[PDB]
């Protein structure tokens, strides 16, 4: 759905159509102008930034694993006439409708008897999963892949790419992924009886020689050498595929571009009305084209074991009943056709679509993994109370679209109720420790994260035990719109640390919620806090983060009683645009405005810009009013004439309009 | 006889008991003497048996 | 209907005697004999008893 | 809830069989017992006591 996933883009955010990837790692972004303000007994120091980059990076890695399961059909596509008054197939009318056509008399009795069957096989989702996956494999194929990578480093704990995924050589995307063809077979129209377990398309015309290559590779196992988002691993979908074109089958070219996968795209929706499967497909891989680097070094527990994606079973019965489809569809909502018009126009809108998807779960999987199992709303059943429809089983795209209700707080309506796609709550659900390896830079690390040995020398590969999940992204597109005091995105912020002149320096922060706005508004000022807990005795530094700027409270990685002892003598200045605090005496009162929000991105340490025409909101009216227009101007050639006017030079002609 | 998509591999085995005779050795009541219903029944299947 | 056209003469003639053949009630009978003998199928019967 | 419709009839019938008879209680009872004899597994238990 184009609609749904358009409304979690900012009112700031103006996009265009063209985007030129050239890397495997973009940083998202705005630019704010920050107006700080430290007042005290003493006096104020004011500061201001005019140009504050808050980032969230986002790369092209991340594993998975396809499984084909069985799914409802989508019953979209399929002539009105045979469907009832309540919507579904009255077989009579079915036997009515095969009985006046242009099929041949001795078959009809015996394809009546198979239709009970294969007329409720219709879910073409898995092949225009992978022939969307072919189309960016082949615009984005020259992004490059190396081994020995930082996957993460925070100066402290680095974790490489050879860590989280083993089994792998280093190539280009290109070259990733070797696919073998499959069998694309030509159907036969008087063929004694349907052959069930072997799917049948249609198809306009001819078979082109590219289209024969693109099905016969769509319909294939993905086997991978680098760890790829759009090239995972996915099971074979069919050995052979038969396709109902009276005009033959070219034998497959061998090569195509990535222009020659939209005229195969457009060909199939057409020819079989599958608007609904695409929709289904666009959602699907939304999910899983990008996967977010880490906020913190701790927050790469989501990424350790491989979540499994829902593939439905490639089950298509329309090559052995021609007459079933026609130009009057059945279809439940109006604006059906709206998802494909939008993805033809401007295909590279999808990667801003994918970006605002993962970060409204991953901020929303945050703030779910916080609170206890004795509750109403509770980490098992979030899904359950939400979800008020009838699907097979609460998984894949139901999981991510109830957590976008709750982060942008509407309702989310799907025309089917279908269960397929990624499912990301996988480590949250199990409930027990998870080992992230790490490879050590310094020699004081494991005073700070909660690591399996106390003492370890530089360049030794150590374990991280983390119980309570982070948050993986911090809130960006999504900032201040349903804000809630955990992440503390406002546009206006205060915090009052009382200190009396007969303690020198020395502040005990008894209350969490206050500490927590004081360490973060510390780091935007450009100072370098580094706490230390009374009761356990391990420290906790606000600089925890080289990409939003901001604390929160889960850096401290450790849930008990709260005595933060915060020394203001030992206090350093680290970046640059940033208020001084020589010798504070009395009251501190910190405060921060932000202004006007401009979206920026990042790439290779450079500017990566939007270029190309203006993208507008297409809605289904803007179309058929050009078919209400038609242009019902009489296609009559009227040549209309022009005078010459003579003046004084008479040399030169001039002609004039009447 | 008429029947829905295809004959199971077990319905061909109580279809087939069903119209046979029953020789019983002990005298139970739901196993008494039963003469051959039919020695062959036809099924209208397009799906094969 | 969906009847082989050369069929339709010959099976009306037949239709007189054939359509009034209907009763499945010993297929029936038996086919619930065999629930019930599957079903309680441990129960034993001595010959010297009482 | 289902694309492959050729099972409905046997699955119907095996459903009917054993819905009538679910029952996780005496699992459930022997899992927390299992929880307790780990937690307060430090008590003894001497045979010449009063």
């Amino acid at each position: 759905m184009s609609s749904l996933l358009n409304s979690l883009l900012p009112e700031y955010f103006k996009p265009k159509t063209n985007l030129n990837i050239n890397s495997s790692r973009v940083q998202y972004g705005f630019n704010a102008r920050i107006d700080m303000q430290y007042e005290d007994d003493s006096g104020t120091r004011k500061g201001s930034r005019p140009n504050a980059f808050m980032s969230n990076t986002v790369a092209f890695i991340g594993n998975y694993e396809g499984i084909i399961v069985d799914d409802i059909p989508i019953l979209d596509g399929l002539r009105a006439d045979i469907f009832d008054t309540h919507g579904d197939l009255d077989m009579g009318l079915v036997e009515d409708a095969l009985s006046k056509s242009t099929m041949i008399r001795r078959n009809v009795p015996t394809y009546t008897a198979y239709a009970s069957e294969l007329l409720y096989k219709r879910n073409l989702t898995s092949l225009f999963y992978n022939m969307l996956r072919l189309y960016y494999i082949k615009k984005w194929g020259s992004i490059k892949y190396e081994k020995d990578a930082i996957f993460y480093d925070n100066g402290h704990a680095c974790l490489l790419n050879r860590q989280l995924f083993p089994k792998s050589r280093d190539a280009s995307l290109e070259s990733s992924l070797s696919l073998p063809e499959a069998e694309i077979a030509m159907l036969d129209p008087g063929l004694e009886f349907p052959e069930e377990d072997v799917p049948a398309i249609l198809w306009h015309g001819r078979v082109s020689s590219r289209a024969t290559c693109i099905l016969g590779q769509a319909c294939s196992e993905f086997a991978p050498l680098a760890p790829f988002s759009i090239a995972h691993y996915s099971p074979q979908l069919t050995r052979k595929l038969f396709v109902n074109a009276p005009a033959g089958i070219e034998p497959s070219s061998g090569r195509y571009t990535h222009e020659d996968v939209k005229d195969a795209i457009t060909i199939l929706v057409s020819a079989n009305q599958a608007y609904t499967d695409f929709e289904a497909a666009y959602l699907m891989l939304a999910q899983t084209l990008v996967s977010p680097v880490p906020r913190t070094a701790e927050a790469s527990a989501w990424f350790i074991n491989a979540g499994m994606v829902n593939m439905p079973t490639l089950s298509c019965a329309n090559g052995y009943y021609p007459a079933l489809t026609n130009v009057n569809p059945y279809h439940r909502l109006d604006t059906w056709k709206d998802t494909l018009n939008h993805w033809v126009a401007y295909p590279d809108m999808l990667f801003y679509h994918s970006v605002a998807m993962i970060e409204s779960c991953y901020v929303e999987l945050g703030n779910v993994a916080r609170v206890s199992d004795s509750d109403a709303i509770n980490k098992y059943t979030f899904t359950e109370l939400s979800v008020q429809g009838r699907p097979v089983m609460n998984r894949g795209i139901i999981v991510d679209l109830t957590l976008v209700a709750m982060r942008t707080g509407r309702e989310i309506s799907l025309p089917y109720p279908v269960s397929c796609g990624l499912t990301r709550t996988d480590a949250l659900l199990q409930g027990t420790e998870i080992h992230v390896p790490v490879v050590v830079k310094d020699i004081d690390m494991p005073q700070y994260y909660n690591a399996i040995d106390k003492d370890v020398i530089e360049g030794q590969e150590t374990v991280i035990k983390v119980k309570q999940l982070p948050p993986a992204m911090y809130p960006i597109y999504t900032y201040g719109i349903n804000t809630t005091e955990f992440y503390s995105d406002h546009f206006e912020d205060q915090v009052q640390v009382e200190m009396a002149p007969i303690d020198n320096g020395k502040a005990v922060f008894n209350d969490a919620r206050k500490f927590s706005k004081f360490m973060s508004i510390m780091r935007m000022m450009g100072n370098d806090v580094t706490a230390t807990d009374l009761v356990t005795g391990r420290k906790v530094s606000n600089w925890a983060d080289n990409s939003s700027g901001r604390f929160l409270y889960t850096d401290v990685k450790y849930e008990g009683q709260t005595a933060f002892l915060v020394d203001m003598d030992t206090v350093k200045a680290r970046d640059h645009c940033w208020v001084s605090i020589v010798d504070p005496n009395g009251t501190m009162n910190l405060s921060y405005k932000m202004t006007n929000f401009r979206a920026a991105m990042f790439s290779r340490n450079k500017p990566l810009y939007m270029t190309g025409g203006s993208v507008r909101t297409i809605a289904t009216g803007n179309y058929r009013d050009a078919a209400e227009r038609l242009r019902a101007m009489d296609e009559t050639l009227r040549l209309k004439p022009f005078k010459i006017t003579e003046k004084l030079d008479f040399r030169v002609a001039a002609y004039a309009i009447p």
